């Protein structure tokens, strides 16, 4: 039977999926890892121990304990990113779609989901891998990771929490994919690493961390980079912040094994419940327990990595949407409402610039300002919110990704850089926000191919156009079978993904990037 | 007679002078002061001594002792701004056009030449006030100061040569006027004192120092405000300067007393041949011997007494040339010549940036670099070349203008700003340096009346349109008898002065002037 396989780790029972017009066959909720739990949480993950009879993986797995969005309560523009399913410190499951009938040997795509590595799940909607399994036959792997403090809690020099274990849980999955997929007509040798946001950032580091560069061939990077500003954190604030934790549950402080210890016992919930306290600014688009610059994983900074070379060379595929930084200033920065068209005064302007660059000193927020500030109409509500919207998308993720591309072109062999600038017609968030962080994904996940979900045709099409130039530079290392472009460092060229006929650009945003990238870390340095 | 006038200093006799096609009164070479020769040297003048009989107006005088430009021999461009006339230490003097039939109280015109305070002379044909005083009915007169070291050599604390005395030399004309002019046909109480480049800040000098306030009702300001970067030094800085002028003449420097005994007794082109070198930067837009602040004539720094209100408050009417920068470049810049388009390459434009902003640190040149530079083509030759013109127009020029002009309107009486772009048809300057440094002039002294200079149609009309715009001003306080808006710190509006129907804009090159005014020295002081 096509739904049953046999593993190195026992054997799995499948289950049937509609797609479309026809079928294919899925493997959901696969063991790849012993269940985090008890004294195991905030441990590197073990292996999943060998299982005797035939695994059920025909029902989708529990999602790792993550903050949930309730700040729209019933509303589908941000339900849709909270956790479908029991949410369970037993999460470490991934979930395959495989072509029917099972290819032999085809190109594999593991899907890695981001969420500021604080919350996701590889069990939503915009991510079922069936029409792309289907579409593009390719094998599709979604992975799961411990998000928040389960995942990212570090206090470097312990083994009991060392920090980064949901980087090793997606290590983990890429290892049992390896050594696995064979078994469901994958190719092990042409799997391609994908995801966005924190997934994409994940991404990255898989290709800087030695540890994981043999476990893949390919990287797509959607909307995250490594070196982003909040994708990591050093060791001593990685530190601060498991500690602050502990002071907020009472924990004894007196030694990492009474800390950790006292926040093994803690509920779930209640680690969730205190999580965002331990920031050490106001600010905007920063997350509690993320990845560290311990030195194993990472073996040194991320930047002096990606300056000599000292990263596995293949080809990647990435890019940002037009408006990363509405989702953040919406949730954050005061002035912006879901319902209204969120004008922005200048006095809202300034406090958001504060919120967005929670490390800059006066001159530092001086200099954004100028930069982002058109002094001609600097009363402009909509100058105003647009312009924070580019502050925060050009610095927490357009730039750093900007500068990741070209740090990586010296040495790798091929960069496709995209520009997603399409608005869903069918988006339930506000006209002013644009094309928003995360709202590529439904296209790259095909679900403008589902008529009752009410897409236009053109969107179909550039569905079906970001599926075929994702699964084909998984299959080939190019997007291409008019031309997407290499990524050039001299030519810098990219593509726009929208409705309209691909349109080549030059060096996206060079402007603030080299004001992001350069100038402001020499002015933060020299102040 | 109409040529012969009675004054407080003695008779004059003026000479009848053709004007397009008519005639009018001009007393040339009226002396002011006495001679500042001999051991006078540096001293601030003395009052003429009363003469017996008629002193002969009917000549030019002499100039006074300048630098003169020979970087293109033969070139009129370059010629026409030099002395036309024996140089001599003995040239405090003044001219006078009178209207026929001789006016009995009428609008009296100051003009003080412009040059960098190093240069300058009021025998110029491009200031020839007879087609001025002629058309306008006004009185015009054109004075005399003495440039260079002879005017501004600053041993502060020292009587022998305390600093500013060109500017006291200009005082004492107006201090003549006041006293004599009503015999000429003008109103003492309607003197428009008006200048261009080092006159325009020589003006606002006027308007700030207590001592020359009462001796003058109006100012007209042309590419010049007295905080201009190059219009001033410290008592310091030009003490520094004083000695390293006796450094360079091997004179004793043991004290202020053998300092000035040496430099009285070197010849006048000594001190011109080494003034240049005593600059402390290398650098354009940089004059040796300038006004200092010394407590005397400016009684504490320019901007406590612009934030204070400390200055004489009455309408002024100020604006800039489109192409400031555009001169200096030419003659300091690398990768500029006369004759060719002066394509700049980033690395002549890097350097070029140094020169113009010679204080700034590595991170402030970074700032400037980055504010204008096109970052998408930072290559273009034209692009880096109008980069720069902008560059050293924007921070000597236009935006201590603006902040003066901001700082002004807040007290004042009535502000008229005006933004003069018409290239003059006949120039002979290559096109590129745009709308010159000091080509408004011949359109206000009404040059393009006289057709042998081959103006066009248009630019006559713009002439006498500027012309009746300056003489209204002088007369009444507002340039208007469409209409020339008034300069409000709210509404910051401005017109254009050139052949096509002026419009009116607002905030003149704010987002640059706010890096200069505000950004550029707040990162200077923090570094
Ligand atoms: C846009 C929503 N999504 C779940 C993808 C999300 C959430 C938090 C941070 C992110 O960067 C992205
Ligand atoms: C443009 C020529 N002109 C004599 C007016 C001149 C010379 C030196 C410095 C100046 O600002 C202006």
């Amino acid at each position: 039977s096509e739904l049953l396989v046999n593993t190195k780790s026992g054997k799995v029972m499948g289950t049937r999926v509609p797609v479309l017009s026809s079928h294919i066959s899925a493997f959901l909720g696969i063991p790849f890892a012993e269940p985090p739990v008890g004294n195991m949480r905030f441990r590197r993950p073990e292996p999943k121990k060998p299982w005797s009879g035939v695994w059920n993986a025909s029902t989708y797995p529990n999602n790792c304990q993550q903050y949930v969005d309730e700040q729209f309560p019933g509303f589908s523009g941000s339900e849709m990113w909270n956790p479908n399913r029991e949410m369970s410190e037993d999460c470490l499951y991934l979930n395959i779609w495989v072509p029917s009938p099972r290819p032999k040997s085809t190109t594999v795509m593991v899907w890695i989901y981001g969420g500021g590595f604080y919350s996701g799940s590889s069990t939503l909607d915009v991510y079922n891998g069936k029409y792309l399994a289907y579409t593009e036959e390719v094998v599709l792997v979604s992975l799961s990771y411990r998000v928040g403090a389960f995942g990212f809690l570090a206090l470097h020099g312990s083994q009991e929490a060392p920090g980064n274990v949901g980087l090793l849980d997606q290590r983990m999955a890429l290892q049992w994919v390896h050594d696995n997929i064979q078994f469901f007509g994958g190719d092990p040798k042409t799997v391609t690493i994908f995801g966005e946001s924190a997934g994409g950032a994940s991404v990255g580091m898989h290709i800087l961390s030695p540890g994981s560069r043999d476990l893949f061939r390919r990287a797509i990077l959607q909307s995250g980079s490594p070196n982003c500003p909040w994708a990591s954190v050093s060791v001593a604030e990685g530190r601060r912040r498991a500690v602050e934790l502990g002071r907020n549950l009472n924990c004894n402080l007196n030694s990492d094994e009474e800390l950790i210890h006292c926040l093994r016992e803690k509920k779930p919930q209640e680690l969730i419940d205190v999580e965002w306290n331990v920031l050490p600014f106001d600010s905007i688009f920063r997350f509690s327990f993320v990845p560290v610059i311990d030195g194993e994983f990472f073996p040194t900074s991320l930047e002096s990595m990606l300056n000599s070379g000292n990263f596995k060379k293949t080809q990647i595929l990435l890019g940002v949407n037009k408006d990363e930084g509405s989702f953040f200033l919406l949730y954050g920065a005061p002035g912006f409402s879901k319902d209204s068209e969120s004008k922005i005064s200048r006095e809202d302007f300034m406090s958001g610039v504060k919120l967005s660059v929670p490390h800059a000193n006066d001159l530092g927020l001086d200099a954004v300002t100028l930069q982002y500030t058109d002094w001609m109409d600097d009363n402009n509500g909509i100058k105003n919110r647009d312009g924070l919207d580019d502050i925060v998308g050009d610095h927490n993720v357009i730039c750093p990704l900007m500068h990741f591309v070209n740090k990586y072109t010296k040495f790798g062999n091929g960069t496709y850089l995209y520009f997603f600038n399409h608005r869903a017609s069918n988006l339930v968030w506000p006209e002013w926000m644009g094309v928003i962080h995360g709202y590529e994904i439904e296209f790259v996940f095909g679900l403008p191919l589902v008529k009752e979900l009410n897409y236009t045709a053109e969107e179909e099409a550039l569905s079906r156009r970001i599926m075929h130039y994702w699964a084909t530079f998984a299959k080939t290392g190019n997007p291409n079978e008019s031309k997407w472009p290499l990524f050039t460092t001299k030519e810098q060229k990219f593509i726009d993904l929208n409705t309209e006929p691909m349109k080549v650009h030059q060096r996206l945003r060079v402007q603030m990037c080299v004001f992001w990238n350069q100038f402001l870390p020499k002015l933060l340095n020299a102040t």
